[PDB]
């Protein structure tokens, strides 16, 4: 192995496509080892792969301490936890506590914030427009991501480490473990309105079905993270990472409605926004009636689907950002995000979490 | 040389890009005889390149034969020249009746469209949304870039020739000679703001103001040109060409302030969109004094500013097209365009079309 990757959320929807990924023949920095780190016991899916899995509750220190630091060989931290304050600051400290005075040979510290926390929904001062660029100052205003970059940047310096600070996109992805992901929610409504005979009502607001969206593949995410971690030209660098297109909710819907075979409702011009967590709040038993009914892979509902996070994003819009620091720097990856879209749901179909097209 | 290019529009925004990257070192289909068609005379600027010049009206049939018909060792035609209904058709036609029965080497008929025809202005049945692709049908609606595609269609596909079909958004660029050109419009505007102490008003629309916008750096285009014209696998499809990102009247404005030294003022809430034309009506005079006050070169209000086109420009919105056919076909050039409007007004200031910042 020349690379030694410690992978911190290998169940989540970026860290499943860096332990792939990670993996691939010609994959820059190979052959990689491959360390996953999360919470639950290690899933099927990933048993299968040629990932060291570690079980650890990396807000625990202790754990952490006891499950990383006999990890003499690591070479690249990916820090890719999902973020839902002093709980995400702590697992990250925890971790480089852990790694960095134990990892001899240890070279970089990649960690991924995002865009928008939430889309925004958290951010008095006025806030930066977009296009969103790297290059924005930081504004008086409390930031989470803020406190980690600030961790990264600090435990970093002192120890003659590189970092990376990569910005995601809303991610279109799927594995089996991830909750949060918005593929799968919009998939679940279109399930169980398949299941009702009902259309595909969009409960979303005007401005979201018009205006111009982006988002990020998984795969291009964990590409991206790789690139940084290990070009020397795109070290120490800030970078958003996003598909490198634009769509729009409208189209996004009418693919969904297609890929289901069955009708759709737009936005209807008058009609307010509706909240799609109250569409579904009494659709728990449904749910288990079409998992039975399909044999699908068991869920609850409320561990596949988050309608809450499709509401936000349903009532966002102008929170587009740029590629173009990235693609200045070299990085000309990128996915057709339509295309991107419907490979989730195909993933979906093929690993049996929602029912097949016919 | 290799190849031989008949670039139709050699003076205009994009023409003038074709001369200069056609003639790089490492260009593609390399090394490359030029030969420009234009109406003027021609221009100083291009007289000191290597570049065959052939000054032809080409909507004269008997002229287009006699200059066009002896030059036996064309391969590739780039058709770029502006299009303003039958005298669009008819020039392209006497193209290609004088070069396909005397060019026995000739390979490929690059022609450039766009987008949209100056913003979609001219087009009862419902358009097509945006993001703009190519795969979307023709509608049942005239256009005068469907004539042009119908004989590209029909002459290459009987005389065994590969053709593209260039659809370029909004145009920035700057050479000594081509008018409906946006920066320049904006630069003269900034010009005569600074010349009379005012502020960089902006007259425009509140949607044009916030609205994502895009366009193409007119290098770009020809660099995407070149590429469809010596790539096989891009050969015989219609291919749109931005610079790859967006970007928003609102940021361009206060950089264009910025790049003049003077205040700007930007969208006033309830203020309605006013015409620039109007407010240049009577500025010939002002130009005229300007230009002596400078040592610019020499021009007409009227020559380097289309006011009304900047005015169609700034009541415009949902225009986006995609890149993602030509980035899957391995085309994966692009352009910070925020840079790309600087870049032009740099131009624009080296060759003294406009005075210095300082």
């Amino acid at each position: 192995y020349k690379s030694v990757a410690l992978v911190v959320g290998v169940t989540g929807i970026v860290g499943s496509s860096l332990a792939e990924v990670l993996k691939l023949p010609d994959t820059p920095g190979g052959p990689w080892k491959v360390y996953g780190v999360a919470r639950r016991p290690c899933p099927v899916w990933l048993a299968k792969k040629p990932v060291e899995y570690i079980q650890c509750d990396v807000s625990n220190n202790q754990e952490t301490i006891s499950k990383l630091s006999p990890l003499k060989d690591i070479t690249h931290i990916f820090y890719v936890s999902w973020i839902g304050c002093q709980t995400n600051a702590t697992m990250f400290k925890n971790i480089l506590n852990s790694v960095i005075p134990n990892a001899s040979n240890l070279q970089h510290v990649c960690l991924q914030t995002g865009i928008k926390h939430y889309f925004g929904i958290f951010e008095k001062v006025v806030p930066h427009d977009s296009p969103f660029t790297e290059d924005l100052p930081r504004l008086n205003v409390p930031n989470f991501y803020h406190d980690l970059e600030d961790i990264l940047y600090e435990e970093t310096g002192k120890n003659n480490l590189t970092w990376s600070v990569h910005r995601p996109a809303l991610v279109f992805g799927f594995s089996p473990c991830s909750m949060m992901n918005i593929v799968s929610t919009l998939c679940v409504y279109a399930t169980i309105c398949k299941h009702e005979n009902k259309a595909l009502v969009y409960p979303g607001s005007k401005n979201s079905w018009n205006c111009y969206a982006d988002a990020v593949d998984a795969d291009l995410v964990a590409e991206h993270e790789i690139w940084a971690a290990v070009d020397p030209k795109a070290k120490n660098q800030v970078l958003n990472c996003n598909n490198g297109d634009v769509f729009k909710w409208k189209h996004i819907w009418k693919k969904l409605a297609e890929e289901f075979g069955i009708e759709m409702v737009g936005y209807v011009e008058g009609k307010e926004q509706v909240s799609l967590a109250e569409l579904m709040k009494d659709k728990d038993q449904v749910w288990d009636e079409i998992v039975k009914k399909n044999n699908l892979v068991p869920t609850k509902l409320k561990e596949i689907a988050a309608f809450w996070f499709a509401d936000i994003a349903f009532c966002s819009e102008n929170l587009i950002s740029s590629m173009n620091k990235s693609k200045e720097l070299g990085f000309l990856g990128f996915r057709n995000s339509m295309k991107s879209f419907v490979s989730c749901i195909d993933k979906m179909r093929d690993y049996r979490f929602i029912p097949k097209a016919f």
